[PDB]
């Protein structure tokens, strides 16, 4: 089997992508922010806290006859950025672009932070990290992939993100028309849970590449691309009047201003991130300052590959045996 489906920018900056999601018998269709670095499909639903909740389409298991609540079972996230939610479990039907799992843990939500709140475009979360991060308890459980992933065609999926435009997600098939060149596949660790790998180095606009190990994760649940201190450092003085503002909460830069690409490696391939990706718009509303979109990873603890590098390129998560990350221009 396979599946595709259409992925959405949520607003003009392409702050994060929604993908139609089917819930239920009858379909439920919710918004969900897939996230390849966390592990739990979660949902707005009728349990959620009505102050908490303000413009999401909620799930309601009641009206599925095809749900069943997990006796017992609970979830509690925090996620890197601070933002987090909580609730009760439900397994139910799950499809993503004509692809079905049934029996899929459905995490519904009785509490969610005010930034999820805030958003009244994303409905909840579908993790694809893997399955060891997944917050369930007493009994931990199965992300989406994982539950379908016997059943694909093959054993993967591919996150093709636009610019400023939609994209694709494909379970069990890559799209051999949707990128150009070849395809680079490169070692990933899941010790820590994440398609962690490392990056071969950068170059800063026409400049030379420099040979690094970085160490990152790809992450199509975060915005930006977090890189060490040197490296961020390294590309923003190229660009004049940027500065790390801490007050704004990272490197700024004047809204005037042309901003260079940023390449980095796979092994001996390169993706080049096109300057206008960087740009994130004014602070706030009327300001002449804008926001970078490569920000230093320092105070994080790893290095993200955030939707600002993903966008770039076609990528294929490769969850065989053992897993591989693929990269290719398009
Ligand atoms: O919290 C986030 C992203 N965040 C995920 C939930 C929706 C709002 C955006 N950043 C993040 C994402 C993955 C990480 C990490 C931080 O630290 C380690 O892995």
């Amino acid at each position: 089997s396979t599946g595709s489906a259409t992925t959405t920018p949520i607003d003009s900056l392409d702050d994060a992508y929604i993908t139609p999601v089917q819930i239920g018998t009858p379909a439920q269709t919710l918004n969900l922010d897939f996230d390849t670095g966390s592990s739990d499909l979660w949902v707005f639903s009728s349990e959620t806290t009505a102050s908490e909740v303000d413009g999401q389409t909620i799930y309601t298991p009641s009206k599925s006859t095809t749900a069943k609540l997990l006796s017992g079972a609970t979830w509690s996230i925090s996620y890197g950025d601070g933002s987090s939610s909580s609730g009760d479990v439900y397994t139910d039907t799950v499809s993503v672009g004509g692809l079905t799992v049934t029996g899929q843990a459905v995490e519904s939500a009785k509490k969610v932070s005010s930034s999820f709140t805030e958003d009244s475009t994303i409905d909840g979360l579908l993790g694809l990290a893997f399955s060891t991060l997944n917050t369930v308890s007493p009994t931990q459980q199965k992300t989406f992939f994982d539950n379908a992933k016997a059943s694909l065609d093959s054993p993967v999926f591919t996150a093709d993100l636009g610019y400023h435009a939609p994209g694709t997600y494909n379970f069990g098939f890559i799209d051999t028309t949707a990128y150009t060149g070849s395809i680079t596949y490169t070692a990933v660790s899941t010790k820590q849970g994440f398609w962690e790998w490392t990056s071969t180095g950068y170059a800063v606009g026409s400049g030379t590449f420099k040979s690094t190990s970085i160490d990152g994760i790809a992450d199509t649940g975060t915005t930006l691309l977090y890189l060490p201190a040197t490296v961020v450092s390294a590309y923003w003085a190229q660009v004049s009047g940027a500065k790390s503002s801490s007050s704004v909460g990272g490197y700024v830069f004047p809204c005037s201003a042309t901003l260079p690409s940023f390449t980095f490696g796979v092994g001996s391939a390169r993706i080049v991130i096109p300057g206008d990706y960087i740009d994130f718009g004014p602070i706030s509303t009327g300001s002449s300052s804008c926001f970078g979109g490569i920000q230093s990873s320092a105070g994080i603890g790893i290095n993200i590959f955030g939707d600002v590098a993903l966008k770039a390129a076609f990528v294929v998560f490769n969850g065989a045996t053992t897993p591989t990350l693929g990269f290719a221009s398009k």
